[PDB]
């Protein structure tokens, strides 16, 4: 496949592969011949060109975009080793502290892609991994959106229910960044209380103090034991201001939620201060 070489699959999407390739191990992301016209196709090729500007610690390079001889259009990208965020700071153990500085630096990736007009739309704990480099934890944000609201529409969708935004999910045009503020509210949500967001009859979830409140003593000793913290100091740090910041970044109305992930990040700055 050009200079670059397939080695296996490693995700799918019914419209598009993604496999793990090899000049630099790199991944390809194919896409389905028939799912861009040719308005889409410039839409594909003009929103690589900016993630291809972006020059930032935590969001992949890319090295190529084109069609191939299959009539499939293509990026090759940097591969990031590392593992979903919730599921690594679970592993290793983190404090709620440690938790909010990796939050910080996701924060700062995805508010360096705002500034160059790029939203992600679909961040997810499978989307920002997770390694240790020079002893310390360092996020990579992957598989942005490109040309999603060009895709052929004859073609369970969109993206995953919890982490995509109640605009997102009744389809609607105007997805700015403020979808990414909820998928990051999201994120934050389980890296605090170990516990899905589950949206109530109002649209919001319940605070994560409430929500681990409410779960019975194993899961609560487990969420504990990850955190490296008793019960008590979890409920307090969470009600202390991790409460607000998630449940602001999770306003159903676009209107209510912050901003931008710049308002966020002062937020979780004055929590660690
Ligand atoms: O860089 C990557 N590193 C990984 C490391 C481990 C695993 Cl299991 C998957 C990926 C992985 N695939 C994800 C695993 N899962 C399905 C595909 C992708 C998102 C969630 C990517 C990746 N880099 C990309 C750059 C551009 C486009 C796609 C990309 N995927």
């Amino acid at each position: 496949f050009g200079a670059w070489a397939i080695d296996r699959l490693i995700g799918a999407g019914g419209m598009g592969q993604v496999y793990l390739g090899h000049r630099r191990e790199v991944a390809i992301k194919l896409v389905a011949a028939d799912a861009l016209d040719a308005q889409g196709r410039a839409l594909f090729e003009f929103e690589c060109r900016l993630l291809a500007q972006m020059v930032h610690p935590a969001i992949a390079q890319i090295h190529d975009v084109g069609t191939d001889a299959h009539g499939q259009p293509y990026l090759v990208a940097e591969y990031l080793r590392g593992e979903p965020i919730t599921w690594w700071c679970d592993e290793h153990r983190l404090s709620l502290h440690a938790r909010v500085l990796l939050m910080l630096r996701v924060g700062e990736a995805v508010q360096h892609a705002h500034q160059k007009g790029v939203i992600h739309r679909d961040l997810k704990p499978s989307n920002v991994l997770v390694s240790e480099i020079d002893g310390r934890p360092m996020p990579g944000v992957i598989d942005f959106g490109i040309a999603v609201d060009a895709t052929n529409p004859g073609m369970h969708d969109r993206g995953t229910p919890g982490y995509m935004s109640p605009e997102q999910a009744r389809g609607a045009q105007d997805v700015d960044a403020r979808s990414d503020i909820y998928a990051l509210g999201a994120m934050f949500y389980e890296l605090s209380c170990g516990l899905a967001p589950v949206a109530g009859r109002d649209g919001v979830p319940q605070p994560p103090s409430q929500r681990v409140a409410a779960v019975p003593a194993d899961a609560r000793a487990r969420i504990c034991a990850a955190r490296a913290t008793t019960y008590q100091k979890l409920h307090e740090q969470l009600r202390d201001g991790l409460d607000a910041i998630v449940l602001r970044a999770l306003e159903p109305q676009p209107g209510a939620r912050y901003a931008s992930v710049s308002a966020l990040l002062d937020d979780l700055h004055r929590w660690l201060d």
